[PDB]
């Protein structure tokens, strides 16, 4: 059994989502997972299975950050993931995008060192699969919510941007901050599986909160419908 | 008047193909072009304008290496350019790229200086407009060429690279190496134009030369119609 | 209340004990301290406060990887930490650390880019406030636990690092590889704040598994009695 | 035969000067080659054999950028080239050369990322062959030419650099900034051959336009004068 | 015989201070030590050896900067040099640190290339031996001498340092800049060999001028028993 | 009054040669001065002026790296040195350089930290005055002794160039190693002084030990003779 997502066999399904947040995970399943069934629970890792509309779907919890998110991946392909796509929140860089819209990640600026470690320093233009992403960007489109598409940047110190530092960025592409996207596209290619990521924007840099908890919530539930109904394509 | 591309309003199209070699792009202008015309000459950056299917496009040399099809670019958006998608070649750096195959560039590793230099040593992800990558794909698609979507490498030293070095770049996910479009898509975020890439392989990295007239022609053909039907759509 | 560990100011005693799994937290509060309580579950970031010998301390979660830890830190100074000590588990570099054993951290090794985000690409020595580190030395001492006193490394990658590298960074002193000291170590200068870490092994680098229950737990105990001890000397 | 510059052992004389713009080698080949003969035009890098003074003499295109010129310097040494003299323009740092002075490189600072790919990274001091310097710089001390004697700069982003960056590298004895001088000096070093590099400058760092057609000219006729009386010398 | 210190098998004690200034390590021979015996002068690394209550003790000459220090490391420990602690002078960052007071120094920022060059690039903390770095601390105390424990940083230019940068590097926890530390504190882990330093603030960084030579002078003398009570201790 | 060099104004020529061992500065100043008198012997960095045929010249110890040696040149700068030449030792990185062979430095390739640390990180080539080195060379011809024109490299880590490491670097051209030029190079170019270099070689790259005495010697005082016939001529 894997050191940190202590699962068995055949507890995870091939179609995997990855929230950042353990609260998302467990709502994803119940709220639309039939017979979910938790299979791991240790680090606070919750990992669920279920079905969604007879396929086999697993939800597993990746934690902030890319170190933390690189080790759930890779422990995940072992135990047989074929199609992960994280479903998580970002922070807009500009501000043009406003809390409740979507992003499906097109690229991540690798500005993590867990990417920088498993390229012993290289360049690199992290990317999802692109099927998956296609994927996402159809069913979004499909189901006809406010979504943007292009890139995002995986950090790893939430605190040291400054909203300056996050318009600079914008000048460059970037449509919003998270953490842990780089890293998934990077060991999509590395370990050969199918990769992706949709954003909810849940607050702009700088901002001392969220945005107001009904707003972040209709957008989760939009982020992991299209992601659901992608994974089923691919 | 620019520097380098000596062209005044009117001569450059809003849509443009952006081959590396010139002598492709007067093959381009004649081959598929109605009225062709060439507006610059200067330096052999040849650069051709004519209608392709009615809509105006022009055909503007870059020449090899991004520090060169950096300058171009940056000229043609000066212009008017709005709509430019790089046609050139590539080196395959695996062994299932085999020579002729169209790759549609969905990300492209910067391991050039010119990207280097215009994001002063900040990490990056260069990504085509996914618009136009988007186009790209399905162009290709409906006319049924065989085609790989994925990451090629921009690189600086074409006689560095050696196929060990390669290999390992084919493992990060790297199809095949090239040398111009990280910096057609990073300047295709910092000046707010569309951009994108495809490319027809012509040999696979270590080989002595090219690949068979013939085979890398009709390549070289589709790689272009796909590319024209593409920016007419966007 | 902060955006992660949504507490108040007066949930958060001015001593704090972060252990990286919640699991340890859960298992800390109710196996040394009296009367604990629970103040936050957000993200699985377990967090409690309760009485050690009649003073307050508090035993937060801190997740796994400086990315995480970091948010955790510098959230814990903004609700009143001043007194931080890592309590976590780490890998050895070199055969002669045995699983069990407990390192004392006279610093570490700035492997992981949270670190380098804080510090802009800047060299720097990450190290404990002197009097916690000299204070977890003491303990260790008077209560008669064998321990080691020197260099860990905080890394970002799991699963990159290999037996050989882990072995080379041990001729630089590296004692063990872990996720979370060295921003803790940076934040405790950039805040003001004392910090300390106190490590126990819980495996050699490229062990499949952890090693047994029995062996770790008692370590583990000791780790946190030496923790709790030092914290209240200071 | 090699990739680019498609000519065989024996187009090419032992002496060549390396013009960046195609016509300027045209040029060059017409009013100081006895007997022209135009060996390639692959690619618009026309290079021209001929005899000056009786010995036979070439004139190689390199385009713009260091990725263009290490390839065909890397292929002129191929095809047997033992002395590469480029005759190029540069854009000045400083505030004291004006346009149509003459600059002997002495030495290149390494901004581009050919270089740097070569070299994997590591610091180098990019300098012409020690016997090519002396008689470029004897031959337009006798010539009694105005011209200085130090460093340029070889970049990879001709917009990128700044009227403030520039007097900044001024300060550290740049005097003018060009794109293909470090490359050439450096596969001179790794091939065993000899290079050299003199400059006319057309322009300072910001300007929108380039000197007068008439100032430009002349500084160019010099500099050929110089080189072609060198390149003999060797 | 070592390259640089001449000294033959004996000569020197397996307890060593290592003053930067050869002016010193003469002073403190004949000041602390019984039967002064000078082993080595060669480019002027004079070095002595002598009893300090009965045990021998040496007193080498390392010469400024990292470079400089290395070699005399590497040569004493090739020698059989077991604790070597370093008595030098450093230049306050702060204006929370005044002359003449003693930093025992915890860790050293490298700034310096000399330490980089043995790692290859690689990030790290360099640090004293744990027991040395204890032993000083403890000494001070003892003595009832007035001391300052934390980190310096060990930097190769001495006039390029102003003393904006000097106070920004304060803010994470540099209390001064010298130039020798982190070299030996490296080579400590490399070599096994038990290092340390402590230090004598002799002016504020940007200071035309040190300290007035009383003020210092006591300082230097208490720096200097301590090291001694210290070296024993071990 | 300088802080390392303790000189006055008058004490220092416009002319001056910089040895790295003050045992050699001391020689060349009792071999070749008349009426030479010390003017400095602070910090060993022992400092001689007299007269070379009538015109005044300068022996100043620089110490063994560029730290120290870029602490030197800036203080002789500050004292009114004009021209300034090192006249030193080196390593052969390959085995076309035998020992009491001359070196005249076209260029040193900079992998020391003094030179990263003033230049803040940025590429650049040290290379020396144009007119001291053309100074330098000539002599070496009139007096006809046996030389070599080309590059070194200024290193920090004397112990860590492996013989592999040594030959790697011949390929791009090194002809041997040495801890100063590099910095005195910038220097010179920074502060508006004519600087250049001359070594004997004394040793190949590994050796335990230097050649014997007397084949080093005669090297020695023919370098010191073309450095002095030098520096009278600029
Ligand atoms: N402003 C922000 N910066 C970085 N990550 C953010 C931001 N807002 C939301 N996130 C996402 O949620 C977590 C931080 O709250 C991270 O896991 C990240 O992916
Ligand atoms: N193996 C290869 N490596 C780099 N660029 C290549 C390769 N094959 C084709 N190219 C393309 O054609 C030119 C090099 O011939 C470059 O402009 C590049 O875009
Ligand atoms: N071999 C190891 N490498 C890295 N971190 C380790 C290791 N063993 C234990 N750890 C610690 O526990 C977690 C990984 O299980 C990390 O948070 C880290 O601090
Ligand atoms: N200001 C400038 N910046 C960069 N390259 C310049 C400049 N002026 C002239 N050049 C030279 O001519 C080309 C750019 O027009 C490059 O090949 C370069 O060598
Ligand atoms: N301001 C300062 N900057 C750097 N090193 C200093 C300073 N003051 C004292 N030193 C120390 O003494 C020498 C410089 O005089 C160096 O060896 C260094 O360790
Ligand atoms: N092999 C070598 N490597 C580096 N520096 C050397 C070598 N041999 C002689 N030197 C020179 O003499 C000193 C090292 O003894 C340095 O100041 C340097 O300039």
């Amino acid at each position: 059994s894997p050191i940190h997502v202590r699962a068995h066999p055949g507890d995870v399904a091939e179609r995997v989502l990855l929230p950042g947040d353990p609260g998302r995970a467990e709502w994803i399943a119940k709220t639309f997972l039939q017979n979910p069934r938790r299979y791991n629970d240790h680090r606070g890792l919750w990992g669920y299975t279920g079905l969604y509309k007879g396929v086999p779907v697993s939800v597993q919890t990746t934690g902030m950050g890319t170190p933390s998110a690189a080790i759930v991946v890779e422990e995940l392909v072992r135990l047989g993931a074929r199609v992960l796509v994280r479903v998580g929140t970002a922070g807009a860089a500009s501000s043009d995008l406003a809390p409740g819209e979507l992003i499906v990640a097109q690229g991540a600026v690798p500005l993590d060192g867990t990417t920088r470690q498993y390229l012993e320093g290289r360049p690199y233009a992290p990317v999802p699969d692109p099927e998956v992403f296609r994927a996402l960007w159809r069913r979004a489109e499909a189901l006809g919510y406010p979504h943007r598409v292009g890139l995002v940047a995986s950090e790893d110190a939430f605190y040291a941007t400054t909203p300056e530092e996050a318009r600079a960025w914008a000048r460059y592409g970037v449509l919003a901050f998270e953490m842990e996207a780089s890293a998934l596209f990077l060991l999509g290619r590395m370990r050969g599986v199918r990769t992706g990521a949709i954003l909810a924007v849940s607050n702009r840099i700088g901002d001392p909160e969220l945005a107001p908890p009904e707003v972040l919530q209709e957008g989760v539930r939009r982020m992991v419908e299209v992601a659901l109904e992608a994974v089923l394509e691919v």
